[PDB]
């Protein structure tokens, strides 16, 4: 019945409806391949966590922001105010959970490139979640090529394992989520359903193709455990189609009522 009214969202809406929940289990379409976009950054300030915990002092390194590193990226709300000064490691961090692409371009540059970053995702666990650009080249994927897409299962378990797992120490976990908790751009996906007195932390991605919208989420309810989100929404058949935050919405809205359900 879940099932039955994630299927009426894709009636209603076209295209395709992926979910998966991790507690410390609601799923659907769980391991079809969506365009992964901007959800990319955070499993890229994993990786710099990651690296931050190899090499001591990585967080609090300077680093120059060049006009170059903006190009012709138009959302870079923090980069953009930085040209000519440095920005820290951490700081950048922050711009790329909040969507900065400049910032996230930089951040897999003093990584060492896309082959660590996808070297790090493999140390996850992940071996479905397939990057090969960086920003914007990662927003454009071709229906039937799991280049720069995941699954719903696989980045929802990526998500939780950083945040609560045993990959990042206790310094680096409260770190990731707080970057996530202070993100706004999700604020008309999931959050926009959950329960007010429900705490959250989330990636938003927005490919601008395909009508790609997702957003992943770690949730504390209410007296409960933290749980992960992950909700992924493509229309393969239409690469012209807008993004659409009302279906997340939806969703998120009928999975709130089941947690509720379930905890009652």
């Amino acid at each position: 019945q879940l099932d039955d009214s994630f299927k009426n969202l894709e009636n209603k809406y076209d295209g395709k409806i992926g979910i998966y929940t991790l507690n410390t289990n609601i799923k659907y379409n769980e391991s079809y391949h969506f365009p992964i976009c901007s959800v990319f950054k955070f499993l890229l300030v994993g990786a710099i966590l990651d690296y931050d915990m190899h090499n001591q002092g990585f967080l609090d390194k300077k680093i120059p922001i060049n006009q170059d590193d903006i190009g012709k990226l138009g959302y870079a709300p923090i980069t953009a105010k930085n040209v000519g000064k440095t920005l820290t490691i951490s700081q950048l961090n922050y711009a790329a959970i909040l969507s900065d692409s400049p910032a996230s371009n930089i951040l897999v540059r003093e990584l060492g490139g896309l082959q660590n970053l996808n070297k790090f995702i493999k140390k996850l666990g992940d071996n479905d979640t397939i990057i090969t650009a960086d920003e914007p080249e990662i927003n454009y994927t071709q229906p039937h090529s799991n280049i720069n897409k995941t699954t719903p299962k696989a980045i929802t378990k990526d998500i939780y394992k950083l945040a609560f797992g045993n990959i990042l120490d206790k310094k680096h976990k409260d770190i990731f989520i707080k970057y996530l908790q202070d993100n706004n751009t999700g604020a008309n996906r999931i959050a926009f359903s959950m329960p007010k007195d429900w705490i959250i932390g989330d990636k938003t991605g927005t490919c601008g193709q395909y009508a790609a919208t997702n957003d992943v989420a770690i949730i504390w309810p209410k007296n409960q455990q933290p749980i992960a989100l992950g909700i992924l929404y493509t229309n393969p058949n239409d690469k012209n189609a807008p993004s659409n935050e009302e279906i997340i919405q939806q969703a998120a809205k009928l999975i709130a009522n089941d947690l509720t359900n379930t905890y009652k």
